[PDB]
RNA sequence: GCCCAUUAG
């Protein structure tokens, strides 16, 4: 289901306007199908623009199935980075510095765009809270190790998250439900370890996630699209290290060379925390 | 933009 209560205005018509466009199907039917077995009077404007969510929320809680529900979230997750890009630097804070960079670099756009939705997939949803939790400053660095699966689909083996303080959050290891031609160890477990703690999943990991994303957390990371991409998490409040800060991007070990002393086998909790770490230098002590 | 390379892993 669909929660709508805070959600703005502004967002609310956008979205009433793409159902209208794509006509489609809920528990009613159509916009002008279902104002009009909902609205006795012939009076009534179709501008979605007529003025409470209530109008609103109503025919969009008509929609029950989950490619729909996607499709909205989606929109309402765009239609954020779009009020994020429209506002001017002028007393932007630097959290919000740092994800108008890592969304308004030319790269983005192609890189963190994930549809098809397979519908294992998760979508955000806080393009649907009020501002002030759209505009909420809070950061937590995530991070993987994935080894490239039969399937030549990479998957997920080993997940870190780590907080703003560098306390650790979620470190596990995963065991993919298709099995894996290449550990790519060095930078790895080995089989062996996985199998036996078989008991997370990545559903589990959204599970995990949701409730901080919902709150409105900037997710943090280094190239961050190809860990949402193995999560299965389409997140707009991202912040991607590579990205910020020569058309070449970046590697890890150089930025925290480049910016604090830091060939061997990879750690996504160091990588969480390494990331997390740049992040919040930047935020206190301002770099460039 | 696909391949490439950097990133990733
Ligand atoms: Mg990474
Ligand atoms: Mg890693």
């Amino acid at each position: 289901e669909l929660k709508l209560a805070t959600a703005e205005k502004q967002v609310l018509d956008e979205l009433v306007k793409l159902l209208q466009s794509r006509d489609l199907r809920g528990e009613n039917g159509n916009w002008k199908e279902f104002l009009h077995v909902y609205d006795k009077n012939a009076d009534s404007p179709s501008d979605p623009s007529r003025r409470s969510h209530e109008d609103l929320v109503q025919f969009l809680t008509t929609f029950k199935k989950k490619e729909d529900l996607q499709l909205l979230k989606c929109h309402a997750n765009h239609l954020l980075i779009e009020n994020l890009k429209q506002e001017s630097q002028d007393e932007d804070t630097p959290e919000q510095m740092l994800v108008r960079l890592t969304v308004e670099h030319p790269s983005y756009s192609l890189d963190y765009s994930f549809k098809p939705y397979s519908e294992d997939w998760f979508v955000s949803d806080v393009g649907m809270k009020m501002k002030k939790v759209m505009e909420s400053t809070n950061m937590v660095a995530v991070d993987c190790e994935m080894v490239l699966c039969e399937d030549g689909t990479e998957g997920l083996v080993r997940v870190g998250v780590v907080d703003r303080d560098l306390k650790v959050i979620l470190d596990e290891f995963v065991k993919p439900n298709k099995p894996v031609v290449d550990y790519r160890t060095d930078i790895t477990g080995i089989t062996a370890e996985d199998i036996e703690n078989a008991s997370l999943s990545v559903v589990d990991i959204q599970e995990t996630l949701q409730p901080f994303l919902s709150t409105g957390t900037i997710l943090v990371g280094h190239s961050l699209n190809r860990d949402l991409e193995v999560l299965k998490i389409d997140h707009p409040k991202v912040i991607d290290t590579a990205l910020v800060f020569k058309l070449r991007r970046p590697s890890l070990n150089n930025l925290c060379k480049s910016i604090l002393g830091y060939g061997v086998p990879h750690d996504c909790v160091h990588d969480a925390s390494a990331a997390m770490k740049l992040a919040l230098a930047v935020v206190e002590k301002r770099v460039d």
